């Protein structure tokens, strides 16, 4: 659904057509202007950074294994007459439908039989899924992955690409997949019994030499070295696949552009007529396109285990029944055609659709992995509640589309309970330890991470004990939309930390609450703040990531009774643009306000630019009213003369329009 | 943009068609009459300056260097039909607009997937600056560049071209370049997959032997030997250009005329509908063609860095697919086909609209340079504030054309908003000395001039250092069309200023703002007075630029507060009207009117005349046949003006919004 | 004073150098003027009872 995962994006967010992607990383985010405060009975210290980039790591790599589900069939396609006034095929009308028709009149009896089992297996969403992901392989097929690369680095822990990622050679994008091609066979329209476990498709005139490749790669098992996101690991979806062209299938091409892909879809949901089917594969690729890189060391333990991936089993007998497709289909919303028509004008929006998602899905997450089980909407039953239908089972899309609706605060609303996509809540539902590996930098290490070892020597190959799992994701796209105390995403924040002159700098923050939003407004002012727990005698900093800038409570690694001790005389000054605290004493009043805000993105530490033409809310009227219109103008040559006009030189003539 | 760029000329000149232009050098201005009279203490004195010259220098002699990027599509000259009610190219028209212009209807699906791709990346703006540049090259093929000349000679300082240009040598224009040529292969009808990264054009019957070289050199590489504005090194644009032409493309000839270019260029525009991709393109000329020549020594810290000339990308699909354009094209704007029938009746009106729009630039970044880095409006934030469209960067005409809007106080507007020309503000975004290269003429040079060797010889070669950038060019064109205090170009003006008691021989200025107005008097009445600024220790003169006739307060060379010890008892007489007078005496009151101004030109120290006869206007009104202005005012570029308003600082400038 | 001044101030005025040269040594600073006419030097601590 195009119009649901449009409404996600910022308002000040005016997007273009073309985005030239060049590498397997991208630091989306925005600019804001930043007016900083701090009040003490000594004075006022104010600051202004008028270029302030908050970021969040968006990558291409990430573990995701396919699955071969059973799932309900899509009845959008097939003739308005031989259904019934409830909605489901009254056989009764299929035989009259068959009967009056241009069949072999010896294959009606045999057919109609059949027909109880076969006019149930429509679901093209595996066929259209791999497809699209054919064309993003072609597109984008020069980026890179390096084997000892930097997956994550916060100059304490170290995680490699080696280490997440064993089994794995490097090779670019292109040259990771080598898929071999399937049986694409011609329908013989006088075959005695129809061939069940074969699915048989239509196509408009003759199957050119290109689409043969295409459909023949799209039907066939993904075996990567390198792991993509848009090349992950599939099965084989059928061995054989008939096609019903009267015009007869062109032999195998063997090479194929990004540009012939697009024409292979157009053909095969007008044929079939298959546009709901297109909608469900949308939302899935939607899901496993881009992966987050971690915010912290700790948040790695999302990503450790393969997450799988629900393809519902490819099932489709248009091919033996022609006469039952026609151009009257039976549809249950009017806007049903809005999610093709958009992909096929604007391919490259995907990209802000996706990132958009899992940022609403990783934001949420974290905010369920903080409460108690013993509650009525807890972390086993969110979805149970939330969901208005009958979906086969809550997994998939409904758990991913339920999330972005507690986010946003709104109704999401889908034609068909369908159940297929990329499952997240994995490793929260466990409710175990996740044991993730890490390469030590430093030597004072494990007195920050809840690490294995409490001595460990520079380049060690140790462990981190990660029991609550942290957010992956700084909510960015959804800044102060629905806004909560624990990311503190406000415009307006002050914090009131009340000492006396007895006291020689040294402050107990007895309250959780005001020490996250203290220790969050120094790290703007760029203060390098580094407090220690009274109780167990761990140590916490501020400066805890490199992308948001921002400190969550979840940074402390620990939970138990809060008592955090800051020494104000060791305080650091680290970046640029800020104001200093040299000597306070009374009582402190930190603030900020952020005014302005503008879209920016990063790649290769350079700017990435968006380019092309201006993308447009493309509604179902927009179209219709040329339809509507017709070009009603009499196709008639009216040719109108002009009258030559003479003035004072007359060797030059000039033409009139009357 | 001819209306816009014509507009700038003052009211009462009016060049004619042909310049005969034979120098790499070129003197514009007027001959004014001033009527002076003196009023102080002592008494009157009334008198009267017959004939005094006001001009600038603007030279043929500029460092630019070509990158090529991706900016937007212009959609002018596409049938009308596949543009829906709103301002927005929809792919669902596409495929019923190649439809219904066909017989074999096999291909429409393949053909729609390959436009969609390709009608997003549409631009000949580059192509058509390559044959400008080529036309100026072969009319004005005789000028001569000599490496050991001067560039700027006050007395006591000089720069050769050896300085400024290092890897040059001696060359005339037409020497500069030795152009290759690219294949111009010929489009057989047919061909049913268009080849990627190369563009097809339409052409008017056979492609002449003449034509073949002109699109050949046009889409070469330049790499020049002597540095000219018109010969600057720029990027290969294409490897093959497929001209899809029903007769036949002859063979490549090797030399051709000024005159076969302008029958290139004409047939080019008409038969691909290219109208407003030449507009872009005479406007990225205008910028480039001339280079001021500079006021004062200080001001050469503008042209040592190489500024970059944004060249967008060359792509287009009108000659694969011709259904596209027709008869009846979408434009804007109803005034869309006037840049181009100016060009082509009056060539040589290039040279006198660049003239106006370099000045109009390099007036007001003279007070951009004085604002203070701490308002709402500054070096930083000006054109961001200014622009109200969507553009894909604030880089190159966006930057100028804001510029003119400053100097004119009128909005501005273009139908797209392209971003591809020169970016000039570099030198200025950056916080740093720049270290000008300099010859020492007279043994008194370090007394002026902040030079790093206090003790210099007649022929060494030391180095100034240049903080703030001064003024480069005086207004001239833009005399009084709006009046700011720093310059002082009024018709009528009374200045009153009070002379300081002169104890021994020297009179103390200690304000800013009267010492200003002390020597502007002095000047017009032509003492050459000399005043030692007390901080410094060095020696400022009114007499600094002898071509415009007039004293700036950036002469002093030195951001920050002083005071002024006057030399009153060596104050020279130089220039002697009736009214100069060599001691005053109380309140000094001066009232000067300006009368009688016409326009003279000056080229290797001869009057330079204008030849051909008189040029008539050539102009269309907003409607031809159109009833009611769809004002489409979303996607058109808009440039909003900032008024100067004066402070008591005198030395700090600060915009407002009007 | 404007940034561009490295901090450097010429006080034009007789009056209001008086009042800023006294109210620094309330709030105990040495400042220490140069007169850029005549080239000599001032010094606000020149007293030590009022």
């Amino acid at each position: 659904m195009s119009s649901l995962l449009n409404s996600l994006l910022p308002e000040y967010f005016k997007p273009k057509t073309n985005l030239n992607i060049n590498s397997s990383r991208v630091q989306y985010g925005f600019n804001a202007r930043i007016d900083m405060q701090y009040e003490d009975d000594s004075g006022t210290r104010k600051g202004s950074r008028p270029n302030a980039f908050m970021s969040n790591t968006v990558a291409f790599i990430g573990n995701y294994e396919g699955i071969i589900v059973d799932d309900i069939p899509i009845l959008d396609g097939l003739r308005a007459d031989i259904f019934d006034t409830h909605g489901d095929l009254d056989m009764g009308l299929v035989e009259d439908a068959l009967s009056k028709s241009t069949m072999i009149r010896r294959n009606v009896p045999t057919y109609t039989a059949y027909a109880s089992e076969l006019l149930y297996k429509r679901n093209l969403t595996s066929l259209f899924y791999n497809m699209l992901r054919l064309y993003y392989i072609k597109k984008w097929g020069s980026i890179k992955y390096e084997k000892d690369a930097i997956f994550y680095d916060n100059g304490h822990a170290c995680l490699l690409n080696r280490q997440l990622f064993p089994k794995s050679r490097d090779a670019s994008l292109e040259s990771s997949l080598s898929l071999p091609e399937a049986e694409i066979a011609m329908l013989d329209p006088g075959l005695e019994f129809p061939e069940e476990d074969v699915p048989a498709i239509l196509w408009h005139g003759r199957v050119s030499s290109r689409a043969t490749c295409i459909l023949g790669q799209a039907c066939s098992e993904f075996a990567p070295l390198a792991p993509f996101s848009i090349a992950h690991y599939s099965p084989q979806l059928t061995r054989k696949l008939f096609v019903n062209a009267p015009a007869g299938i062109e032999p195998s091409s063997g090479r194929y552009t990004h540009e012939d892909v697009k024409d292979a879809i157009t053909i095969l949901v007008s044929a079939n007529q298959a546009y709901t089917d297109f909608e469900a594969a949308y939302l899935m690729l939607a899901q496993t396109l881009v992966s987050p890189v971690p915010r912290t060391a700790e948040a790695s333990a999302w990503f450790i285990n393969a997450g799988m991936v629900n393809m519902p089993t490819l099932s489709c007998a248009n091919g033996y029944y022609p006469a039952l497709t026609n151009v009257n289909p039976y549809h249950r919303l009017d806007t049903w055609k809005d999610t093709l028509n958009h992909w096929v004008a604007y391919p490259d929006m995907l990209f802000y659709h996706s990132v958009a998602m899992i940022e609403s899905c990783y934001v949420e997450l974290g905010n369920v992995a903080r409460v108690s089980d013993s509650d009525a909407i807890n972390k086993y039953t969110f979805t149970e509640l939330s969901v208005q239908g009958r979906p086969v089972m809550n997994r998939g899309i409904i758990v991913d589309l339920t999330l972005v609706a507690m986010r946003t605060g709104r109704e999401i609303s889908l034609p068909y309970p369908v159940s297929c996509g990329l499952t997240r809540t994995d490793a929260l539902l466990q409710g175990t330890e996740i044991h993730v590996p890490v390469v030590v930098k430093d030597i004072d290490m494990p007195q920050y991470y809840n690490a294995i070892d409490k001595d460990v020597i520079e380049g060690q190959e140790t462990v981190i004990k990660v029991k609550q799992l942290p957010p992956a994701m700084y909510p960015i796209y959804t800044y102060g939309i629905n806004t909560t105390e624990f990311y503190s995403d406000h415009f307006e924040d002050q914090v009131q930390v009340e000492m006396a002159p007895i006291d020689n700098g040294k402050a107990v923050f007895n309250d959780a609450r005001k020490f996250s939003k203290f220790m969050s407004i120094m790290r703007m002012m760029g203060n390098d703040v580094t407090a220690t727990d009274l109780v167990t005698g761990r140590k916490v900093s501020n400066w805890a990531d490199n992308s948001s800038g921002r400190f969550l409570y979840t940074d402390v690694k620990y939970e138990g009774q809060t008592a955090f001790l800051v020494d104000m005389d060791t305080v650091k000054a680290r970046d640029h643009c800020w104001v200093s605290i040299v000597d306070p004493n009374g009582t402190m009043n930190l603030s900020y306000k952020m005014t302005n805000f503008r879209a920016a993105m990063f790649s290769r530490n350079k700017p990435l630019y968006m380019t092309g033409g201006s993308v447009r809310t493309i509604a179902t009227g927009n179209y219709r009213d040329a339809a509507e219109r017709l070009r009603a103008m009499d196709e008639t040559l009216r040719l109108k003369p002009f009258k030559i006009t003479e003035k004072l030189d007359f060797r030059v003539a000039a033409y009139a329009i009357p």
